[PDB]
């Protein structure tokens, strides 16, 4: 059985191992080391780092870069004996907040170099290959990049191009490919590229074409890459085409298994995704202050204008959603901390969440603090730019939602089709949280419990009408999607609030409310989205006039109507 | 009796003059004359004109300035008589969608010239004041700025501080202060500027200090102007401060009555405010076609990805918010064209929607065209840039919708309260859309007259509980705003989609269905917002917890909790 809420909130199942309580992974030897490296390195951000500058140079500024090998910033997860700093997934997670609060740009350099960048090594290396590669890696000697995308290939991994073909020896294949928009392509010595390689089946021989991941150096040869592309925000980001010409990739640079390289990148993608919310929570608490420092001071119609109901209700929503996105944050991490398997769901709900909470937080700001918020000095419009992008790397988070749909509804799946399955042989809810929720909670918890249920109702009605042809249910599959991640909200948060009241946190009665107003609200959408998928009898003529009014745009290929003039 | 549809709405009226049947305004001759505009003006943002290079170059280029004046492109609505292109509001709205499908940055330029900038001229002038300057600002010899905003005043316009003194002779005024953010500010030669004034009681002599409207030349001496701020977008539009130290204005440069200046202010913004909604139907009648070209052309997942549902939903909810855009910017231009007197709440609504769905819209763009969408080469995010403004300046739509909801209370309150007046003597729903909608609309058109009830209901309800206190009720008055947004936008498309109908246009079946879809989900919002006004009980507590959270916000200068590790 999966330990997963989310794969058992599918099934109208309470799986609540890795949600309650709120976990705690740290030893006391880990929270002061952890202690100890937070103040330097948010002095060094404060102090040495200059993001509108950086922004300004489309590049990170020379000091800036050899300070942040200097901090070991380009190591934060390799182990120490590989010259790392050796942190956990939460360690990483509180500083990953402190780069997602001040840079961005700085943020996904440094994301691209380790999260993904050389994560295969760490996830998947062998002894050789981690020895050889990470202590370089970690001291920033050797930048890295995860070579993925190509022109006709994003969304879809499996449909790249790039090619690499085994030597008749067997002691290399030769790679060749570009690949495009590589975070680091201009700037790195080591890539973990994706290929198509011809694998042999073991039992029959039969060679097919599968990717395989392999560790590639620059200095293998045949390696250049294009001009740093120039973009909305993350502009101190190098982003750069990389093109592969008759590489000689040795047969021991493989990494994983010959032909599993797909499954190597989806865990790669997979194991550096909460670190985006991480990042994504922090960006949101300095928003949040400049927000408040705004209304706190700003006279108009005679009053500070956080007097005014408008800008209350904006304050208060950017404060849930911050708070929901850093508890997700941390909930996946110590769940990866502590052993978890099956994170999958939860992980890309928390960066479908948490890139769309930092968008809307962020153009809040802007609004709160009008035409000031619109120019460049403030600062916060070039935040603005850097988010856009996070919520299409990394996963588009249109494809994220159909992947957290498809994925929980695939062991519901699984239970409805074996009731029909034997051969006939002719001759002869009581859910709830009560004892996990504090009693203070108990409302909130209830309100959770019915959501659960509505929503397992309308996925167990949609795999017995659809069957396997529920894959190409997009406008449900969207909406179903929506439900997950606003359930998931909720329990995050009931779980976290209900642990500082337990443990009499000075902020536990404040959090108690940010969750009871965000339940209140989560549980409306969940039962208005579920009654609509379920009860509405418009909502077939809704997906029908979509696809309609699609259809006619591409026919014409734009908006068909002229204005009222007709000319 | 008012004729406004958006006046009666509040008060469960309907009064449908100025909204069925679609008005049809422009005579043959004019419809001839702006055919033989619309190619011209065209070609020349096809040919001439460079956006991209506009907004890297933070100012218009040259040739282009230069052409827009021989165009005729800054005096489009002066008469000829007096210099100008002598066009009504209709055919203007059919220009500057050009001009906003194409330059964002040039249409701020040349509306902040015309638009607003020396409309008060147009509007209020004398016959010597208008034929004394016109011709100049006809021509773009004397470019316009208009001059309200202060440091310490935006939305509160009655708090501004500049300050015009009257001699003692009585011929001339002494102005004193500093403006901000003047679109123009930098190029203007004759400011239309609103100041602070002593105002003679015409029955008793007493001096009250109000606001008055003046037509001010930089030739008059004491004006300078800071340098161009830097901001996000329309970085062609030139936005400085405009000081004004000890100029002597002539008394015969008054614009209006003396002390009339907040009417005047508030006219311009009204007059001009259906100008954004054109030009905004513009901007994404461009984007939808970018969008659509990617979308027709993009293979992933072995086809072209208009045949997913989520683009096909995306796309069509683009062209929806077009429709309805581009289909109140024409309906208050026709209102203004035949004379309407009441129409500053569906300008405001127009103004509003206008801008919140250009937004949506270009954001939804970069959504469909995936990380290309994010890359200056293709344009799409310097138009998203462009567009952040349009939802704070000329009215925050905060502020707008505060207006909106009590602009529509006002006439309803009256009413009520005329109720329990008169001194007592001890001594001795029937509505229907038939007839106006089309038949083959019917059931939308009952879907907008069962919503207009619900929400009349609610302000009659509201109010009576409020009373005058309600303007203190924000949550409810923005929740009550977009209600009416809904309504006017539903009321908008049936009308325009009937004529179609009507009379047999090619498009008239795609406009019934985007008007269905439209009105589907409209009457739900109406309806779902409505009872969480009425009828439930969560909903004040909703409030009060706003307004708790932000108050701690706000006590602490921004997140009130840490994150799980607690430092
Ligand atoms: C600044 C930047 C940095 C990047 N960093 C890296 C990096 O370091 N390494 C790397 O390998 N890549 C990187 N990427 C690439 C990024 O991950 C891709 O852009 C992203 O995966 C989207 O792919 P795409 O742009 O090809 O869009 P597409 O996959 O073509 O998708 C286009 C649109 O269609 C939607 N769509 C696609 N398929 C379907 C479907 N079946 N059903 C419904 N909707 C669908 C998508 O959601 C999207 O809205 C980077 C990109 C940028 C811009
Ligand atoms: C590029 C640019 C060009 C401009 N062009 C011109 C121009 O040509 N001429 C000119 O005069 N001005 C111009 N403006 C000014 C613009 O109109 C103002 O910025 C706008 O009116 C907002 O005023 P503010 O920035 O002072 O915000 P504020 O009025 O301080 O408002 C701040 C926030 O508080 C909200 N708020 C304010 N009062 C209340 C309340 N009572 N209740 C609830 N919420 C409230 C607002 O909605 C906003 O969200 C320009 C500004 C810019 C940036």
């Amino acid at each position: 059985q999966s330990m997963s809420f989310a794969v058992g909130m599918f099934k109208g199942q309470l799986t609540t191992d890795q949600v309650f309580p709120y976990p705690s992974v740290l030893n006391e030897e880990q929270t002061q080391f952890l202690k100890e490296l937070v103040e330097p390195v948010s002095r060094f951000f404060e102090e040495v780092n200059d993001p509108a500058k950086n922004d300004a140079l489309e590049m990170v500024e020379e000091t800036t870069w050899q300070g942040l090998k200097e901090l070991g910033a380009f190591g934060l997860q390799v182990p120490s004996e590989l010259g790392g700093v050796g942190l956990c997934n939460t360690q990483y997670a509180r500083l990953v907040e402190i780069v997602g609060m001040h840079d961005l740009g700085v943020g996904i350099t440094l994301g691209a170099h380790q999260s993904i960048g050389f994560k295969g090594i760490l996830l998947f290396g062998t002894k050789a290959q981690k020895e050889k590669y990470l202590p370089k890696l970690a001291s920033g000697e050797t930048v890295a990049a995860f070579c993925l995308t190509e022109p006709s290939s994003g969304s879809d991994a499996a449909s790249i191009r790039t090619s690499a073909v085994p030597s008749p020896c067997g002691k290399y294949y030769t790679l060749n490919g570009s690949k495009l928009w590589i975070s680091n392509g201009g700037l790195a010595d080591i890539f973990t590229v994706f290929a198509k390689t011809p694998v042999t089946d073991p039992a029959t021989g039969a060679v097919k074409e599968k990717i395989t991941a392999f560790v590639v150096e620059r200095g293998f040869g045949g390696i250049t890459h294009g001009p740093p592309e120039k973009k909305m925000g993350i502009k101190a980001s190098n982003t750069a085409e990389v093109f592969f010409d008759g590489v000689r990739v040795p047969s021991e640079n493989v990494l994983g298994e010959v032909g599993s390289g797909f499954k190597v990148a989806m865990h790669i993608l997979n194991n550096g995704r909460f670190g985006m919310a991480a990042a994504l929570a922090g960006t949101m608490r300095g928003i949040i202050a400049k927000a408040v420092d705004h209304a706190t001071n700003r006279t108009q119609f005679g009053e500070k204008i956080h007097n005014f109901g408008l800008i209350q209700e904006k304050l208060a929503r950017m404060v849930m959603l911050q708070y929901v996105t850093e508890s997700m944050a941390y909930m996946v991490s110590a769940n990866m901390d502590q052993g978890a398997t099956d994170f999958q769901i939860e992980a890309a709900i928390s960066k479908i969440f948490g890139s769309e909470a930092a968008w809307k937080v962020t153009d809040e700001c802007i609004q709160i603090m009008g035409g000031m918020g619109f120019m460049k000095e403030p600062g916060v419009e070039r935040v603005l730019r850097d988010l856009r992008i996070f919520r299409i790397f990394e996963g588009t988070n249109d494809i994220l939602r159909l992947f957290v749909a498809l994925q929980g509804c695939m062991d519901k799946g699984k239970e409805l089709s074996g009731l029909g399955s034997a051969l006939k042989n002719p001759f002869g809810s009581g859910l709830s949280l009560s004892g996990l929720v504090h009693p203070e909670l108990s409302r909130s918890g209830e309100l959770a419990v019915r959501a659960l249920e509505q929503f397992a109702t309308v996925v167990e009605a949609k795999l017995i009408k659809h069957k396997k042809g529920i894959v190409n249910e997009q406008f449900l599959l969207q909406r179903l999607a929506d439900g997950a991640i606003d359930l998931y909200a909720m329990v995050v948060v009931l779980s976290r609030a209900s642990r500082s009241l337990s443990e009499g946190h000075p902020t536990a009665q404040h959090e108690k409310m940010l969750c009871d107003t965000w339940c209140i609200e989560a549980a409306a959408r969940i039962r208005e989205g579920m009654a609509a998928l379920q009860s509405d009898p418009w909502q077939q003529e809704l997906y029908r006039n979509f696809k309609s009014i699609s259809k006619a745009l591409v026919e014409r290929g734009g908006v068909v109507t002229s204005n009222p003039l007709g000319f």
